[PDB]
RNA sequence: GGCUCGUGUAGCUCAUUAGCUCCGAGCC
């Protein structure tokens, strides 16, 4: 988790499913 | 790691509604 969530798996695989 | 799929028992960035790495899927 960063300032929001977290955004994304680093390879394009973005968060919030 | 090169790339793609899965919030998941999760971390680290500073994002930009995100990003990168895990923890698994599949093949280098």
């Amino acid at each position: 988790s960063g300032p929001r969530p977290r955004g994304t798996r680093g390879k394009g695989r973005r968060i919030r499913r």
